[PDB]
């Protein structure tokens, strides 16, 4: 059907399988496949997700006209996600001039001056990640990155999103996922049951979960009314937001702030464990902006430069969305190149970010490419962390002050050294996801 | 799912079933439902077509609105039909800008000066309907109008379609579909079957029909390059036409220009032979312009008045489309009323044409309520017989001059008279499609 565009546009690829395209070539993951078609095919190359035509770019100008110069106009959606139910209100799901509704609904909660206000409420669980931390470090057993970090993240975003205040890691029905299983492998395959599954209430988000959460805001908000993010959108409710609405972006905010903070903060770790001199030099930094284990405030985060130099080297090595995709709703021309409508516009941001053409020695973790000498040099339609863009990361902000008043509290009072079990080096997952293959685990020794 | 929307908006309606909707309402057929529909509802009502809403509009302001002032804007498509394969390129298939550009395309196709240019050839085929109509006439046979009309209104199509001529009736391998089978009839109830039978190739249009129109037409081609409407199209290639979108749009003006003008002269010569006095007087007027039995020509058609009083009364009482259609895309409100996006909006012609409170004994046959000196009180957007607005119908000059032609011809040698097995009254079909019940069959006489 649609396997000739390509070949009649004049674009390069691999040759399509019937019905699976070249999905078969994800059997090393989406990191593999773009490195080695960014290698083989050059700037520009096109490949099937079943029968979705893919147009892989990489030339910056090309990169910042599909995110930031036609965004409203042609790209303004990610590629169909489905079966989602009620979910097709979230924000990251939403299309067209329903996100643009939401996006501006919920710009204001994500400012500067509200993610200062949470500082003080979240440095209270970087005490909680110490102590408990404390616990599993004073005992000679190694700790396992995904399991610490992920009891944090997920103590910042309860408190953070509905005010509820536990340690989750010693105390909360909040049920997990997968996102790598022959279903959505079968799904690329076979998207025609997208709808099948809507009309079934077949939802990959489980019910229970959903009825849990809109349940327990309509018990909070009707305990507040009268006597977080979530007040700071029962504050905001463009026609005013919707009941439905409102708990599913919870439900974003809930996967996006947990999943993805502890994902990196494992990764920062890692690096900070293999490369000891630039773990010093940032125990060095933090004792010197805050001394005597000083607690950080949102001001002191922004001073410490060889911090933000870390998590951004580490972002590099590891940006965990992998890839941009936009949807091409209308015939265009852009940087002397048509693409088609229905075309699925994609920006390899895992094979950007370690292209030896813009990086020098692009596998090793050397913070200093992020100095501020060496920050201007970085174009920022290569390096996309958080995307580029009006529908970039909504909460980079909020991520980017979440992890580092995390790092700081952490590396105030323990060093983190490699184990046995380490896996050195560390081997990504071959999956969809941009996660570890093997479990981080390192040593914690106390600074005292 | 979306079972209450029509409840939230306040918008009554018959109570729908789960998963069906209100299909089973369809039972007798959608011109019953509707009429049922206006008069217990009234102005606005909404139902189901499974799960898709379906808001119904009888203001003339507000289908005004509809199809003239926000075509463009919001109601540009009808509502998705598939499974189609290639023919998405037609032009009463595609969407937004696709159609835009078709519609302009085609445009100039369908001028008054175009079709003056065919009207000499097209009166040869009149001849030929009258000579096959004089065999079946001078013996003592009734004759059954579908077949000689269906005959006549192929032969038009093929002369003015492609330059074929052939008499039908008696000699061409076009094969026919069938529009109201337990098929579309699971489509609605299951619509999530169409990107399913999409993939399959499954085409609602078989196959060997297409590949035959393509390569005939592509055989046209090289022929006259170097040495009808194909032509126009030829002449035409908004970027340029495509060779498979050229073979499409002809496949839609094979059905359009065959079955439509085929049943419209079977209602009318229906109503001349059961009204013989307006069959008189439509022969006074026709020997009055053309004595002698002369042959019609474009300026003598526009010249009789009470010819088009007997075809616009006709479309009155039996407008094939019944219904016309448009997908809200975006929220909006009109006319007092807000209408969200993805509800399709619908104008029930059968039933407007039909209302009381428009027309005095709607039921009757009265050619007068279309003559000059009532014929401005008419309102446009009651009487829509072709559509109303950008997207209406683009070969209504072709379909009125091409049944003029016809009528004209045959009332000129031929008198029609009912007989025993003539149904009187003509009860109309309880399926999907405007056409008869029993097929009518009448008593041809000659006027020599
Ligand atoms: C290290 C942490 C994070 C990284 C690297 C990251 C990165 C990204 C990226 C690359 C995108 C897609 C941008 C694009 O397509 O142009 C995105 C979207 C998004 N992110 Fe983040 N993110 C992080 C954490 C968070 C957090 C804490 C939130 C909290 C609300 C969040 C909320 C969102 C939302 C809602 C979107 C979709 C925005 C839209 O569709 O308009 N993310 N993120
Ligand atoms: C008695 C004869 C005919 C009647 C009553 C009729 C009526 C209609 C109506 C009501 C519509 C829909 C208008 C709307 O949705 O607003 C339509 C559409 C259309 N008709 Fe006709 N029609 C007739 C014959 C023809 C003929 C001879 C052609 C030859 C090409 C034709 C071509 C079309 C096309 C292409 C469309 C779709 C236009 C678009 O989607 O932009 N029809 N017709
Ligand atoms: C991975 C794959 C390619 C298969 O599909 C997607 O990517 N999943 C999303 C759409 S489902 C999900 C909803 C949800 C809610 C509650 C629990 C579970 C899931 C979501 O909304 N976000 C999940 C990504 C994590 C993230 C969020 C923000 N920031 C950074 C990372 C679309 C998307 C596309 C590009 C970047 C981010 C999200
Ligand atoms: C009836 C139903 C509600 C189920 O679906 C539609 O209505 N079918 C069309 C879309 S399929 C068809 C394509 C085709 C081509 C070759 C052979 C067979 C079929 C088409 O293009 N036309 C067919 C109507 C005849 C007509 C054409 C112009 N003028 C007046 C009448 C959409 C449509 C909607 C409203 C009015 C007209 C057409």
């Amino acid at each position: 059907h649609s396997h000739g565009l390509f070949k009649k546009l004049g674009i390069p690829g691999p040759t399509p399988l019937p019905f699976l395209g070249n999905i078969l070539s994800y059997h090393k993951g989406f990191c593999m496949f773009d490195m080695e078609c960014h290698k083989k095919y050059g700037k520009v190359w096109g490949f099937y997700d079943g029968q979705q035509p893919v147009l892989a770019i990489t030339d910056p100008d090309m990169i910042k006209t599909v995110l930031v110069k036609e965004c409203y106009s042609v790209f303004t959606n990610r590629r169909p996600f489905g079966p989602v139910g009620f979910m097709k209100s979230a924000i990251s799901i939403a299309e067209d001039e329903e996100w643009k509704r939401l996006r501006s609904l919920l710009s204001p909660t994500f400012t500067s001056g509200k993610l200062k206000e949470m500082v003080p409420i979240i440095a209270q669980y970087g005490d909680v990640l110490v102590r408990n931390l404390r616990r599993e470090a004073e005992t000679g057993k190694p700790v396992t990155l995904k399991d610490v970090f992920g009891a944090y993240s997920m103590d910042v975003i309860t408190s953070t999103s509905f005010g509820v205040n536990i340690d989750s890691l010693n105390n909360k029905k909040l049920l997990r996922f997968d996102f790598l299983d022959p279903f959505f492998l079968s799904i690329t395959v076979f998207p025609f049951l997208i709808p099948i599954l809507e009309v079934l209430n077949i939802c990959v988000f489980p019910r229970e979960v959903t009825n849990f959460l809109r349940k327990s805001v309509k018990r909070m908000k009707e305990s507040r009314l009268e006597d977080d993010f979530l007040q700071l959108m029962i504050d905001s409710q463009h026609k005013a937001l919707s009941d439905l609405e409102l708990v599913a972006q919870s439900i974003i905010f809930i996967f996006a702030g947990y999943e993805t903070t502890s994902s990196v903060l494992s990764f920062i770790m890692y690096e900070l464990a293999t490369h000891p001199d630039v773990q010093q030099k940032l125990q060095e930094e933090i004792d010197a902006v805050l001394p005597n284990k000083a607690p950080p405030t949102y001001d002191t985060v922004l001073q410490m430069e060889y911090l933000d130099m870390v998590v951004n080297e580490t972002l590099r090595l590891f940006p965990i969305a992998m890839r941009l995709e936009r949807v091409c709703k209308k015939d265009v021309e852009i940087n002397g190149m048509f693409i088609p409508k229905g075309v699925v516009v994609m920006i390899p941001s895992y094979a950007l970010h370690r292209d030896p053409k813009y990086w020098t020695e692009p596998e090793k973790f050397l913070p200093e490419r992020f100095s501020k000498k060496n920050k201007d040099n970085i174009d920022p339609y290569i390096y996309t962390p958080f995307g580029s863009g009006p529908r970039n990361c909504i909460g980079m902000r909020f991520a980017l002050m979440n992890m580092k008043l995390a790092l700081i509290r952490v590396l105030q009072n323990f060093s983190f050294k490699p184990c046995k079990e380490t896996q050195i080096p560390l081997k990504l997952s071959l999956g969809g996801l941009l996660q570890p293959e093997k479990p981080v685990v390192l040593k914690v020794e106390s600074r005292d």
